[PDB]
């Protein structure tokens, strides 16, 4: 048992059954333990026990450093910590403040927190100092009983998750009582704001640049496009690391008799590796759509849906190879490919970015509008349909999204 | 100093200071306990030590149970268990299975958990016994004393982390990063390969944060894990513009009568205004993998299925919602999204990060790996299934395909 | 411009410079085309034509019908058909309806349909008597020269849709105007009872033999179950026509040195040679579902994960092995296939039947039933997930719509 | 009769029931009419009848185009038409180009069909030219005076049978059927064998039905062609077990200020409720594919691509719809279902059966059969696309593989 009295300058600690190790220790060592939180010397030891008198029938007195300026000090060799602590009249001297559940050192964990040697002051008129009623709030947040008992629960839990049906939700019941504490301060983030005005430069960079394109340049062929919009590709697509050209894939089913070579103009590498198929088409007034409807219904141009059949033929080309597809692209490309990477098919899917779009003229109405949602959705190998009008207004949304 | 030994079909446990006081508690209460884990009842004992037979020469024997179909069945009041305790006969027996470290009953914390009476079976082609490679893993990563001291110490040092420094490393990181992002734009004017030398610093920052969340961060509570990569996850994912915390949707399933409110904790909105759901779980377990595979194929873990699980719901939800939910979520968030952009609930998916691979261990095996990449394809509503070794990896390709 | 008059009691038609040409074409041959719908012959001239006569100043007078009981009766070589016409008095007698628009014989094309050889009766109170009403309503079903116009533009509109892209899209509006007349009888729709009748014995006689094994045979081994349900699955599954056992699949990513020989138990061929994986399990109570939820939400148990693993990885194999796959099985499997048909693996699914529902026999709560439908669509390759007791509802259902 | 020749570059016609008259008919009307399908005005004539040449020694001379731009440029004023025709210089002029059998012009119709004043133009490279064996196509299949008495006798045929046993051949079909299902099945207990013969009679049964309405009463409206094949919907898919005629839907997306009702012409429901869309588009041509290839790939045709749309639409808003679709459909067709079971909306999909590819007739290549198989499966929210001869080829299939 520890009892803490204060008498005069000094504050004295009382430990009251086997004492006799203690005093074999502080002979052996000039230091013995007292709850894995104390370290006293002989000296601190207001009275040595005489060998002749008992031990245990004696009772121990060890001694804390004078308290002044109305705060108790206490010495940093006792909690083997470099920083004295001070610790105020208000606050009455215990072992729970000294120590949180499992003997765990709140001063020691708090000592190797602070870079700064400044002694430790709590509840103190000194301006470094922890607030009382703050420190106590961070007692209670401190482990407890049956907190650790819910953590050990959750731990063996995950362990037989699986192979034990009927096992209590103890998982469940020690995040929640985590989640009720909030270890982090909200008010102490990371603002991020120059990365975002970066990713912001880098977003306009490439708006202004596609955007001048459409405006001014049509002399360019549809290659000279694909050139221009391919180092674009990647930052557009950060997911797609890699853009391969001319990928070389093997047909079998156009000719049974011989493999057809099939050539895809530009390709997209994911960092897992999965293969993609990007379509870049010269951009056109209305190469997206038609002008009349068929039975009252906006169809697809023959210039979008002959685009659509070019990635779809690649894809079905790629999903044949296979495994043995991966293989020969993968040594092909390895070289390009970061270490460790192959190419794999993956079910390829087409990345689609063909003619400008009329919403911005406003020439289309409100039923065109649902018609051209509907076409970009209408295949589920183009998991995306964009137009160069389109892809502008994805920008500026990123842009004002960033710049909010 | 115990030993198990099987006699007639019978298996008897012996002990090897005076033992006198074992045989009067034996007298006294009708029970004795030994070793804290073991309590044997008078009768149970096999062997009365006679007054006039030595004690130092006498070794107490006790029934452990009987060997009944190649199963060691300890009793359930041994370790005072209200179920029974089943053993293989091919795990020997021994003070370490039934104890770990310093006394801490093992069996006990399981059966806490099991709520049913069902008896616990351990080894064997029993369907409800626990493998003995699991059970092997249990011991060790069972939460001993020392292991509870270990997290106390951890979650004490996390709770005064966060409220003297908050997130120290992650600025530091940071400063770090805006030093090099000003030596590579020496020029204010932006080219392309000095956004890809920008883009590496940033991913490169990115990724060191995440390691260093891993690794010191863990103990925090879900919700504070989420909002440390609530920020990350808007530049992880850039298609997706802005993220939404605490979403509201509607739910009729649960009650026909009166619909239910349900929270998304988080979710994410595409430059295109499509709206897309993001679970970000602390990685408490640290296998996504089952450790034995159900029939030669390796199973997805309870926590990997619960995430998905939530995720599938909240998608069901949304769809169920239809324009509805459109309506009133674009109302909600009008001045968080960009003007012009809706919150549009059109196929949506989730991208989970849920727990560590560690293939960098290479414990996995070619067939073990074969199922990881299954199963991170297998969910249709789940486009990325991560984890946060899987993430890291991603970020360090991206970093090696900017370089070359 | 033909005019129609009684004299002598029998109807008189008058022609209208080709007069010369109808008088030389009668020497030639008896019968001659007047308007390509009438025959007439010398006999039935009331007044023959001479060359003397001016043939301008000539009127042509002919012998249309003789009228007998007040009914016009109408020879059938005139029409050149086998039977007579009768014409009601109150019917008006013109050229419409004899003709309809482009010198279609009406006549001449009912005396076809018509089997029995009863002259044509239009009016009258004779008892197979055709009514004025519904004659005239024919008259005006009859295509138009609207209609024809109407026609003509779909048909050109049809082979340019495509080129031009600037046409009125008059399909849309001759499919319309086509679409207000209905000439079908809803009485002339086939009963189909009978037919319906042998489709509920049939689904019958597969359900009792299915709850029948259920219920009774739990002996049968996992191989003798599935070998009973092997010949249902067909009729179960209609859109397979062939059930495959034990094919052989390529497997090269669980052994990259040497390929490994993975057998579907059994695999389904659609009409179109698709290929499809069908994983039959023992039925078991529940087995769909994990007795606790894992952080409120209940997840799939290991029997059924494992099920589904093996599936995927069937499926894997037969996308990775592709065309070459394609080649391999069309080639083992020709025999058993209808000749024509090759086995295209093309994009693999699988349709799983494991364990019961258990919602029958113990209620399930509202969110176990959530859980459990969304469990069923949650997987893409698993197109279709059943249990046994949703078979046998999904049975009743059939037979029940049949019945209505 | 008529010649054309090129001189300076200038297209000049020449032909030779007096051509003095013609001249005066040029004094008379300021122009003249030749062949009813040239209208040549004063101006045209390249060189005028002299008095002292004998009209009949000169051959009457007519400008007929000017040839410029390797084109051959028709004036609208020869045509009688307000846009001008343009001729590649590559086809030969030949009066059957402008002039169908029974001098119906051919460029009329088309004009008539075109709302924009733009030229038509036929062969050569431009997109709005038209391909020379599309005119050829056109050409042959273009209305003439015997095509549309053609369409209108075997339309007047249809209505009579319409009027008199509609379905007289299905019923023949069926008595078949019935007197074969009475050999097959004498025991009166079903066995396997008797039942796979009774389902290869209810499938020949079906095949035949479908193929005589392929042959005759085509010319059906869309509507009576839909009511058809209604009662054998549930037969060709035996999972869907309800038909559902007119299903009203809520749209919202087409006007934003009121909801607007849109009817789903046939809707399927199946055991498990999952509302699915099936449309029936009346065949009115036996191209699926564009006769001309879009740069090498085959595109659909503009009556494929109408009813995918058609049916994408009303998938997007029963997606839409959502709950409060399920619930308003199940509530109107509660006494339609059997009773327990509601329409849930789910994944609406759609079935398409449109047109005739003539795969039977071998005309299509290796590499356009590659592309109609990809066609078929490249859109998503389909389960199939499926043609008339398809389906009969599945039909085919079924019976053969029940067969053996
Ligand atoms: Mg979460
Ligand atoms: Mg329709």
């Amino acid at each position: 048992m520890l009892q803490f009295s204060f008498v005069s300058n000094d504050v004295v600690m009382t430990y009251d059954e086997q004492i006799i190790w203690v005093w074999e220790s502080l002979n052996k060592f000039q230091t013995v333990c007292i709850s894995r939180i104390f370290n006293f010397q002989l000296q601190d030891l207001r009275n040595p026990p005489s060998t002749v008198q008992d031990f245990n029938d004696y009772e121990y007195s060890f001694n804390f450093g004078t308290l002044n300026n109305e705060y108790i000090t206490v010495p940093g060799r006792i909690l083997s910590i470099n920083r004295d602590v001070l610790i105020h009249k208000s606050i009455k001297l215990e072992r729970k403040v000294f120590a949180s559940e499992r003997n765990v050192s709140i001063f020691g964990r708090l000592s190797k927190l602070l870079d700064h040697t400044n002694p430790i002051i709590i509840g103190g008129d000194k301006p470094e100092a922890i607030p009382k009623s703050v420190f106590q709030e961070l007692q209670s947040k401190f482990p407890n009983t049956g907190e650790l008992d819910r953590y050990a629960n959750a731990r063996v839990h995950a362990i037989l998750a699986g192979y034990l049906d009927g096992m209590k939700d103890a998982r469940e019941r020690y995040e929640h009582y985590l989640n009720r504490k909030t270890v982090i301060r909200k008010t102490d983030k990371l603002d991020l704001e120059v990365l975002n005005k970066l990713e912001i430069e880098k977003y306009t960079l490439i708006r202004d640049i596609i955007q001048d394109a459409l405006n001014n340049k049509t002399n360019l062929s549809e290659d000279d496009w694909q050139s221009l919009m391919i180092p674009f590709i990647t930052l557009l697509f950060p997911k797609y690391i890699k853009v391969l050209e001319k990928v070389k894939i093997f047909d079998y089913y156009s000719n049974p008799s011989a493999k057809t070579n099939r050539f895809i103009d530009i390709a997209l590498v994911d960092a897992n590796g999965n293969l993609d198929i990007i379509e870049v088409k010269k951009p056109f007034d209305d190469k997206i759509l038609r002008k009349t409807p068929y039975r009252d219904n906006y169809i697809p141009t023959s210039e979008l849906s002959g685009g659509i059949m070019q990635a779809e033929k690649y894809i079905f080309h790629l999903s044949k190879w296979g495994v043995k597809g991966e293989k020969e692209l993968t040594n092909a490309y390895k070289n390009s490919l970061p270490a460790g990477m192959c190419i794999r098919i993956s079910n390829p899917k087409a990345i689609i970015i063909v003619g400008r779009d009329q919403i911005a003229n406003g020439n289309m109405t409100d039923g065109q509008l649902l018609d051209f949602e509907i076409i970009k959705r209408k295949y589920a190998n183009m998991i995306d349909i964009l137009t160069y009008d389109d892809l502008l207004r994805r920008l500026n949304n990123t842009i004002e999204a960033l710049k909010g």
